[PDB]
């Protein structure tokens, strides 16, 4: 039973890690997007300038 | 998805373009017209003054 509740609170322990994870990758996707919507505007810009 | 994106909004600037030129077309159109009336005139000049 002890080992068993060594187990138990690992695997909590594990989940917020996992959440904190996911926080960080949803973060960095956000700046990712943000950029691509910059690019498309300098291709459109170049598109106009050629 | 992104690459759609792309594609359209580099079609429309591109039509904008071909508007553009259509314009420059027309504006040497007028003056080429202008130069022909002028080169008739001449030509009816001389042939009074043969």
């Amino acid at each position: 039973a002890n080992r068993f509740t060594s187990n138990i609170k690992g695997l909590t322990q594990a989940a917020r890690n996992a959440n904190d994870g996911i926080s960080v990758a949803q973060t960095t996707e956000g700046a990712l997007s943000e950029i691509n919507n910059n690019l498309q505007r300098i291709r459109e810009l170049t598109v106009q300038a050629s």
